């Protein structure tokens, strides 16, 4: 909808960054007694990449022929993209040391009542996934969590809680679905014992679409895509005491040592599959020349999200190091640590609008945001009250010193306590993309 | 927009229900159909908590009762206003 | 001015509604009632609630831009109803 | 062959439906049940209801006549949203 406001130039740029600071261990966080020292890094997470923009009013402008300043105002528009993905490709398979089973019950004959914390050293992988996000407003994710009940019956110690749908935006290192739900698994999973260990102490979520479809705004939607595969290996079971158990009724009734009850409760084994070249959507430049959204790449604030998730990159590589050698052989003699690295890298095209300025045109944008009529100048407003007395500090106290106390309500961010990946970009800009590949090939398209 | 300020100020409880997608002239729509929640089984979560209510006079009590999607186009079946077709003609 | 006015008039309503109650007093059990207190000396004051007039109307209605014209009901007359012996 | 089409459409769609339960049998209690049998080896029966076409307004439409002529809606587009994570 945001067409029929600008009008279009025919000037282009360009920027991108270098690769990221990312390794680190996949399953948790080593810290010393103080702070964290080596960040918990895997491939299975949200990774949202922050960029800033430079706004182009604001920018140094060598053409000035063309438009006013009082008159047009100038806001980048996106059009071009890309990722850096160029690790080795592949794939990490993890679990938990202690893992609720009974037996298999994929094959057949095993069954018998569980004694004392039958939790084993299990690990089974994961499903397959890609995706990518871009927008000026940050995408909102959705999980579940466990439901408050009306007061009619008190609530014992094993009971049947309702569910709630839990939505919430994204940080980096949020955690995807890998075929178990997704919930407060650090609280709902009240063993802390029943999913590996990398879902353990956290809570998961999954990004929907459509809600974001049904809202018309689309400044958190440009253009995604979708590539996810699984099936599943094998049958198991959990280790514990069944809570509800299954109606005789509906059963018949056995004998001798069969009269017990086994398993009800039954898990899945899922599995990832065979992964390819072509499957992946990467290191390929895309063309919003019309999108499904409102927004034609005017990324509003000189802001943009940006996030991708991918696991084909994704396998830990383990190190021994000695600490004496005086035997022969040894199994005291290594240590083994487990980090895990990755790279990105964030390529762009983007042109330039210039927008007019009226007050039917400011009206849209007053009650849209209003933090860019916030951050732009037109607020007047006339200028109030600076007769008053600015004045001296001193010393000798006459008993106020120290007056430096009011710099503040300057603070525009509402998500500090949102803690994601962040990059600044403004530097790295030139105007002819010939020396730079990824928009060349869009001068091959143009000619 | 002028007088959508006098039925504004006729009382600002009408443009909150009688939004209708036209506000004063900035003239926008709020569009936030994610909240819509369904269920079947009983979670006893219904909306009966405080917030932003229009007509805050509910928790006194009355007697409202639906009539609307009875309507009809054809009256002089009816014979009501075939009297008032006899009287305003 | 800032109305004007149209050509067309309508109505339907239903008819009936029963009321029963005690005369004097109510009735409750522990924490419920079967019947309210209705009586003849109450304020009976009686509410009703109407469809949206703006997008649902008569569909032969061929006047309107969308961009402007907000359309509503206009209230012309009125009769109630009341069917008992006199007492 | 004999109908003709009305020149202008409409949209609707619900927001949401959610059905959660317990996929092996119904969670049964002395009274009645509070959760049903309810997983995603069921059918999925949905009837969908719609409002008789004389309560609603129109741009520009007094042409047809209903003394003599029809209208209904008509079938035209279909979507159905689907959005939980797979598995």
């Amino acid at each position: 909808a945001t067409d029929a406001y600008v009008t279009r130039t025919n000037i282009f740029y360009h920027a991108s960054s270098s690769r990221l600071l990312a390794v680190g261990h996949p399953y948790f966080s080593i810290k010393r007694a103080n702070k964290t020292v080596v960040p918990k890094v895997s491939g299975y997470q949200y990774r949202v990449f922050k960029v800033v923009l430079p706004d182009p009013n604001k920018f140094a402008l060598p053409d000035s022929s063309l438009f006013d300043p009082t008159t047009q105002r100038l806001v980048w528009a996106c059009t071009g993209l890309e990722v850096g993905r160029g690790q080795p490709l592949g794939v990490g398979v993890s679990g938990h040391p202690f893992l609720n089973k009974y037996d298999d019950v994929e094959n057949s004959g095993s069954g018998g009542n569980p004694g004392q914390d039958n939790r084993v050293n299990v690990g089974m992988d994961y499903k397959q996934t890609q995706l990518c996000m871009v927008g000026c407003a940050p995408p909102l994710g959705e999980h579940w969590g466990k439901g408050k009940q009306c007061t009619n019956t008190p609530v014992q110690a094993g009971d049947c809680p309702p569910l709630e749908l839990i939505t919430s935006v994204i940080q980096d290192g949020d955690m995807v679905d890998t075929g178990f739900g997704a919930m407060n698994f650090a609280d709902l999973q009240t063993n802390k014992s029943d999913v590996p260990i990398d879902i353990c102490g956290t809570t998961c979520k999954y990004p929907d679409y459509l809600q974001m479809a049904a809202d018309p705004y689309g400044d958190r939607l440009f253009f995604f895509l979708r590539k996810e595969q699984m099936f599943a290996r094998h049958f198991f079971n959990r280790a514990g005491e069944v809570g509800e158990p299954v109606p005789d009724t509906l059963i018949i009734k056995g004998s001798g040592n069969r009269t017990s009850v086994g398993s009800s409760i039954y898990v899945n084994t899922p599995s990832g599959s065979l992964v390819s070249s072509e499957a992946q959507l990467f290191n390929k430049p895309y063309w919003l020349q019309k999108a499904q959204g409102h927004n034609n790449g005017i990324c509003w604030g000189n802001q943009l999200f940006v996030t991708v998730v991918d696991t084909t990159r994704s396998t830990n590589m383990t190190l021994c190091a000695s600490v004496t050698t005086s035997s022969t052989y040894t199994n005291s003699d290594y240590k083994e640590y487990m980090r895990h690295v990755e790279e990105y890298d964030l390529q762009f095209i983007f042109q330039l609008c210039s927008i007019t300025l009226s007050a039917e045109v400011m009206a849209y944008i007053h009650t849209m945001n209003p933090s860019v009529l916030e951050d732009w100048n037109f607020g007047l407003s006339p200028p109030p009250n600076g007769t008053l007395e600015d004045t001296y500090r001193y010393v000798q106290s006459q008993a106020i010193t120290c007056q430096k106390p009011t710099p503040e309500k300057e603070k525009p961010d509402p998500y500090k306590n949102l803690s994601f990946w962040e990059v600044n970009l403004k530097e790295k800009f030139s105007s002819e993309l010939d020396q730079y590949p990824l928009g060349r090939k869009f001068l091959l398209q143009s000619g």
